[PDB]
């Protein structure tokens, strides 16, 4: 495991612990959320991230920043602001943001 990858498990880690319920341990199925591969162009969430980092695919923390900002807009995007997962997600978005520098 490269520096990169070594830096990334551990924000990652930290993140998910914002995360107690695994909302977004998981990739979004149309079948509890109707839909929601034809609202939500690019899905993502905390495990392709951790495939991703594995793969060694992220080669900058920008670009691993990125895609945890895909996973919580996708969550502003679907869900409404009055909701749970859309409270966490602009919860997490800016916790994580802030930890991650
Ligand atoms: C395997 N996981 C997949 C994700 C999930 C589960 C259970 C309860 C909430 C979630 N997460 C959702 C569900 N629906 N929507 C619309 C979301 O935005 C999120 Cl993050 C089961
Ligand atoms: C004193 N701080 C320094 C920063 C830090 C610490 C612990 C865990 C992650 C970080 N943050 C990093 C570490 N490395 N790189 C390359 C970064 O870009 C950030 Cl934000 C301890």
């Amino acid at each position: 495991s490269t520096p990169i990858q070594q830096l990334l498990e551990h924000f990652l880690r930290q993140l998910q612990r914002k995360d107690p319920h695994g909302f977004f341990a998981f990739p979004v199925t149309d079948a509890i959320a109707p839909g929601y591969s034809m609202i939500i162009k690019h899905p993502m969430d905390f495990g392709t991230m951790k495939d991703k980092i594995v793969a060694n695919e992220y080669k900058s923390v920008t670009e691993f920043k990125a895609d945890f900002k895909l996973m919580c807009d996708n969550a502003m995007t679907y869900n409404r602001p009055d909701t749970v997962y859309y409270k966490l997600a602009k919860k997490i978005l800016h916790a994580g943001f802030k930890m991650m520098s």
